[PDB]
């Protein structure tokens, strides 16, 4: 009944990709991006933008979707959504390309933002928040954000249902999906979530006093012991929301012919998770991961080994990768070693790649925006706990960068490992944001930087190409203004 | 068996959308660009470009293709092709989109150039040239170009046959399809083709001494009578090709389960056609038309009415639209009123729109490159024999552009006529070129721009935004250089 | 669109040839072999052989094919395939002969083995397995063998679709087409198929306990009931295949403009079929058949009456012909009356010839290899359930032979029933097997051998002619080695 | 209207294939035999043989025919004639293989013997004699042999016209075409013909006293001058014909829509040509040849330079190749250096292969029967004036053989020169003779007989394979008795 995949993929899809205990994680590096076919539509109107891609790689199919903001790129503006389910396919020449069996376009009045999608046996499942108001008004709204549920089936038809926000979220002021891909666990699909908590509610006094700190590396926070505790605490209550607690949430909805059956929220204790934020839930073989965005003071990409028992989820000590960082505010940037209360950053997810014999994780792959402050210079690299492998530049100079979601799959019949980072980059004319399906293969560092590098750089015309701007580097300044987030 | 269309589109597809004798031509007009899902793939590759698009609209379905060069944008260079078939559907809100049902992506060792495609009952029929050598090299090859005739089934599987060139094209040095595709007439499909002839052959001796001169409205050439003839003659033997005679053609193949069954080559007298160049065969109502790109002296768009009998065709003097002009090299430019030997211009196709009570053609639609010299500033307006209506600018400033293909259909249920224009635009990052399906509706001028006019301009970052360059206007020099062509 | 046949043949093909309840079956006999123009190519290489023919006769055309080993005659080795489609034609003198209208010779890199063909409304459909490995290697290969469905269209062109085995054959370790061809029925083509099953697979569990014993006429096995059952049961798991069950299978594809569309795999109960082997799917008048080779304990020829309902055929207790035998290894040879586990014999099909008044089958014709043990002495003859007619020998003495596939038809104009056997015969120089189409007319014994009898024997030089060898009759020993096989 | 060929050959048919004044003639040698698809029919009847192949290759098509005896191999026996025309094609992988485009098999009461065939502009033009009587009975028949003009057209049908022999042949007792085909020149065809002459008739009294002595090589003839002159003369009155003069003659008919129009008989002087016999007419490029069979005392092959003026041909002093010999009766064998009155030999023709800059012949190709006395050991080799290159053996040991006609062509695209030898070889079962399309590629001797030889030999089973015969070499006797001719 399900589309499944092509002959060559089955067996290498959604499983531990690389296990070697003799080799080093950094010995694995990405090749130059490979030519394939685009399943991601391109902007027609030169007015509004399109951003926020979501991807989940099933053993069977794949699910992807993004949001289209009709006019202006502003968060709250009236928006559409394009969801697409598909299947890997290999051409007559045996080249790799993603294929879309069924897509959908929602043009209606109702709004959807931070739609996350996961792959489940029944179809494409996505959890969207319905926004009739803006960010500020919603935190001012004691009524949980109207949330819904939908499934794109292999039949192509789309059926939706509106979950009960009041009951589920009664302790929540605002509720949004973690924007990232979820995954299918024990016959119920799980999505990450984040949001603010009502003052003095059952769930708020629950995380009260709870906090945690994770250091970066060799260099350690120069602040005193009792000083590290304070900043870590108030982080959960940023000024943006005026002393509201943003908690990390995890939603578990059973996958059944009945849409939205037995919704169950699972909140990890704050002695584990940092300030609530958007992210992605991953399952590699028997392993389960919850990816948290760097919205907090901590730059290095985080993967929380997670488990599920009795409809509820457990979170353990997060996997950190130091070379893999993200841009953010002044208090919280790629170089920040201390705790603080701030709002900045961006979504870039590592997808588990390299593993040990005991099956524990060691190093991964990611498409990172390489920079300290503004969101810039997309770069693809393979990571371990400490540093990252040789990289591949999306373009020379620096180019406008945004949310990136990476996924790695294996081709059994060719015995070759592939990774697809779905990325947002400056679209210039046509609305400033065009998401691209980049394709790459992991290689082995053993051999004879052969003097021919197509991964060295790539050509961006938006900075260069007539006038050389002006070289006193208010350009850096004008660039850092050129970067728009949230 | 066939997909047909939505119940909405049936009845308004491929016909005369507007017939009024009491309406002035320029009094209709395009809308601002409408929002729709893009059915056209975007470059993954950060190396080569994506060029030479083609389109046809069947009473049932649509057929489209575009060629992808793997290294650089050069004409001869090795390239994959991408073809697809799709339908016209209406979403839940009644919105207008074009869905691709089945697409094929050609990765093989065969290098296909200038591919013409038509929508046919049995599927998508495509005429392509496989090219072993470069342009000059093949005009040095007394051997006619090698070609193919394929069809993409509704079943998704794509078949191809190599048609016999040595027999059929025998008098030709080189033979190329006309890009934008011919159409389905009388249980056989007809494609546009141009190319070089074997000097003093059967055909070369046929078009010898034959010519025709086409003047411009209200503007007459100051040159002497004999002179004009002397030129116009030499128009068919341009310098680039060395005394050889460049000829126009249309190819008729009988649509059948077998591919390429019974090829018949229709060669018109030059007493009618200008220097052979690329084009399109269009069918609207009972009306057949053949577009010729303006690749020699005559700028105004040319629609040659066409009759069909005995597997061959016959041409009659073209419908001249003096409102519709293309850029070109200095000798033949949007302005030029005299005959001149030259090779320049671009493919911009007029689509028949308004007709009289006697069934003759009145006005047409299209996107034109607005400029005298090079390819720049695409625009979409309505035209009659002389002037042109209020336009819709695809960009403010001026940006690099290319071939554009316009097509107009009617939505019967809502009784709303729409126009699709597929244009190529400088893509900067990702290979300099991208093929966009622009959307436009036909509206009535009668009324009161409201002092809003969002259709006026569209932003472009290519040229401006860090520097503005050097107003010294050597800018226009490099902007002219930013144009890439054949 | 069809080529059909010559008007003299029309009405005699694919029907019941003889109905007399009054005449004795064995009163009908083959003439002496007839002179006709041979449509089956003969070897060029003085190295590899050419073996394994398959033939099916449409009411319009015919379809024949054979594999060719490029070097050596060994099964696994690289093999071309020649497929032809042709027609019955009558010369000026009315002399019957077979004509090839179009042909395709597949020399490519894909290995096609055990190829079956069938005459269908669209052309020549055929079903081949492509083999990467030796049979040995593939019964260990948990993966089912790749198969392809090609068709040669009257247009002369040839197209392939490799059907997707992982899903269709999923319960099979290896899978092969039944050599001798299938027939076109109910707007879908049906093929003979065999292979091994995965232990404890849905199919395997389905056949567990299932078996049948077929007994020889007038000769009954002395072995006690228990024993026979045990032996019989073992027949399905010969030790050559290592205790995997060897299963007979029928394959149906719906013949359509799309090759290999909507396959359905019909696995009969072993409560009926014997051990899996090659075969032929026959259609005679309103009746249908499945020929099964004698590859296990049961010597006589087998036709299974086959009813077709719901794309899945059904089978019934088989017609047997007790004097139509096949050579076999000691446990299972011409004379074998008991059940035993073995793999032997040769493909020689009966073609239903004579019928009763109720349309049931009464007797058949065909070419049998006449000897108890090895492959030797081809003889053509008419058979009934019990014994056989006056015969005709392809040669005096005893010649190495192989598969035979016979087909009988009637020329109504003259009212003369004829029969074609395509036979595998030793070729001496040129590769040891030459596939030849012998031709014969059927006759009523009522009449007067006139003391002429040119049908008695034919001269073979491969045994005699400079020496006569050594009468010690170790000749027999060597002669039995002159036979090669599978 | 002709079929032409596949585009890859054009320009490689009927021209000087090899011109190097630097290379040694014997440095060009044949390949091992090549795998291809056999276009010549294979025997069905196990009684009568199939003999006497003729061939001519025009740049458009080819023409081949052969005779089929019904019972026994005896010349005069009633026999069918097969004629077919075809077109060189290359496969998917570019393999050379011939194809029969059209064929007719003549079963009528007429007998066509010693049939020659020439590919012309209008089709396959063949010339046969219709034989009522035996060879004896005919040369005692004062009346000239009835002959005929057939043609096989592209439309597929075949017409025939009997030319007036009484008027044309008046001076002859008997007349037959030269077997191997002649070729078309200047809007009229030319055939090889030999036969007898009425005593004291104009043609006979002309050739009286005219004779030619051709000396082999460094081995000369010791007999004195008168003894030689006298035998050289006797050479034209062999006993077989009883003092009737055997003459060589060339037949020229006009090639038109009306068969038999304007026949002309050119008879060259005996001061040039040896005793008359079967032969071939070869137009290679700008030159013309005639191959006289070795039917007389001259062992080496013979190519007479042949010029044409006034519809009547003319010959010149012949090209001798001493290496390329033929077997015959005792007085005239491979080794005969002197003149003699005898009748033997066989048709094995040289095909012009290597040339000089002045367009004079240097060496040829051919398949020769290598032996002094009887017809045995087919071998392919490249010859020059004196010696021969490395050779290809159609088999090991000594296999019964017969006429060989051969022609060489080039494949332009791949630029490779091939050669086709059509040759008669012992068939054992199924008729004692089989005509086979033997294929080869010519090679450069430059290189290193690499220690891997498949051309070394080939395997025949008719001498060997049980009993080793008996070694006293009455075997050579029984062998030389296993060869039958004429
Ligand atoms: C699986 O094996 C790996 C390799 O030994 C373990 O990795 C070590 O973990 C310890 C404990 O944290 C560290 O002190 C070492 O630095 C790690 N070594 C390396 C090379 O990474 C890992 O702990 C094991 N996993 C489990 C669950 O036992
Ligand atoms: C169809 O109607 C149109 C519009 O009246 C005709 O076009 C006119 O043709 C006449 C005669 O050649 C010209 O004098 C006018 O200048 C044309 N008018 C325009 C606006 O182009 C056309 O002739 C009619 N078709 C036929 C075949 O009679
Ligand atoms: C079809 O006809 C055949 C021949 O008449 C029938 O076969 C006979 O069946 C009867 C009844 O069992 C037996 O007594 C005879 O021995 C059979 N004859 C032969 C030659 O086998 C057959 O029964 C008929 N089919 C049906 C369904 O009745
Ligand atoms: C097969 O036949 C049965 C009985 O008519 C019918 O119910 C069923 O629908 C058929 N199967 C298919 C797939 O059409």
């Amino acid at each position: 009944g399900a589309p499944i995949h092509d002959p060559d993929y089955i067996g290498g899809i959604g499983k531990e990709l690389i296990v070697d205990d003799a080799s080093d994680v950094t010995s694995f590096y990405p090749s130059a991006f490979q030519e394939h076919l685009n399943f991601i539509p391109a902007p027609t109107t030169g007015s509004g933008c399109t951003r926020i891609p979501s991807f989940d790689m099933s053993a069977t199919h794949y699910c992807y979707t993004h949001n289209v903001i009709l006019s202006g790129c502003r968060d709250h503006s009236h928006s559409h959504q394009y969801l697409a389910l598909g299947v890997l396919r290999t051409s007559a020449t045996g080249r790799v390309f993603f294929s879309t069996l069924h897509s959908i376009n929602l043009d209606d009045t109702q709004n959807r933002k931070s739609c996350s999608v996961s792959a489940t046996p029944l179809g494409c499942d996505m959890l969207c928040s319905k926004v009739t108001e803006t960010e500020e008004e919603d935190y001012n709204s004691a009524v949980p954000t109207s949330m819904v549920h939908g499934r794109l089936g292999f039949d192509g038809q789309y059926h939706e249902k509106d979950l009960d926000v009041t009951t589920l979220f009664e302790d929540w002021v605002a509720n949004y999906p973690g924007v990232g891909g979820g995954s299918f666990i024990d016959n119920r699909v799980w999505f990450p979530v984040y949001g603010g908590l009502k003052p003095n509610s059952p769930s708020d006094t629950a995380q009260e006093g709870k906090y945690v700190i994770y250091k970066r590396y060799n260099d350690t926070c120069p602040d005193e012991q009792d000083y590290q505790i304070r900043m870590a605490k108030s982080s959960y209550k940023p000024g943006r929301f005026g002393g509201k607690r943003v908690q990390q949430a995890i939603l578990s909805i059973k996958v059944s012919t009945s849409l939205g059956e037995d919704p169950v929220l699972t909140v990890p204790p704050n002695t584990v998770t940092l300030m609530g934020a958007e992210g992605r839930v991953l399952t590699v073989g028997t392993s389960h991961f919850l990816y948290q965005r760097g919205s907090s003071y901590f730059s290095p990409a985080l993967l929380y080994p997670m488990t599920v028992s009795n409809k509820t989820a457990t979170l353990h000590s997060p996997y950190t990768f130091d070379a893999f960082t993200r841009p953010g505010s002044v208090p919280c940037q790629a170089s920040a070693r201390c705790p603080n209360s701030c709002v900045t950053g961006v979504y870039t997810d590592p997808y588990p790649l390299v593993f040990y014999r005991n099956h524990t994780l060691r190093g991964v792959f990611g498409t990172m925006l390489d920079d300290k402050q503004a969101r810039l210079n997309p770069v693809s690299a393979v990571f371990d706990s400490i540093s990252r492998s040789r990289i591949t530049r999306v373009s020379s100079s620096s180019t406008k960068a945004a949310y990136t979601t990476s996924t790695c799959f294996k081709v059994v019949k060719t015995n070759k490992t592939y990774c697809l980072s779905i990325a947002e980059i400056s679209n210039t004319l046509f609305g400033e944001f065009r998401i691209v399906p980049l394709l790459v293969e992991i290689l082995k560092d053993d051999g004879v930087r052969l003097s021919q590098l197509r991964e060295g750089w790539k050509d961006d015309i938006v900075s260069p190409i007539f006038c050389d701007a002006k070289n006193q580097t208010e350009y850096r300044r004008e660039l850092e203004s050129y970067a728009a987030s949230w």
